[PDB]
């Protein structure tokens, strides 16, 4: 991906006003969790470019993963209509991440 994480993210109630298939990702551009999960997303997302992605910088920016009640810090919540349809916690392998992407894009 050509752009990095953003601290300038919305609040959880401002996010709730969006509408469309939107993945919201918590992390940073610099954590060792992210150095593994970022190229994971980059591999899966190349087949699903119609999905939205929001990189929320959980260090300097809004603590959005608190209000999603995130389990492990490298997590991304799949929204639709601006509300949760699923999430992936700790991807590990593209076989787990791709399996969720097709399920939430509607190609399942």
């Amino acid at each position: 991906m050509k752009t990095r994480y953003s601290a300038e993210a919305p609040a959880r109630d401002e996010l709730d006003r969006l509408a469309g298939p939107t993945l919201v990702e918590f992390g940073t551009d610099w954590c060792g969790h992210c150095q593994a999960a970022q190229p994971l997303l980059a591999e899966v997302f190349s087949d699903y470019p119609e999905v939205g992605h929001l990189k929320v910088e959980d260090g300097p920016g809004r603590r959005l993963g608190r209000s999603f009640q995130v389990k492990l810090w490298p997590t991304f919540v799949f929204l639709r209509d601006g509300r949760e349809v699923a999430r992936v916690v700790r991807p590990g392998s593209a076989s787990v991440l791709e399996e969720a992407f097709e399920s939430l894009v509607g190609e399942g």
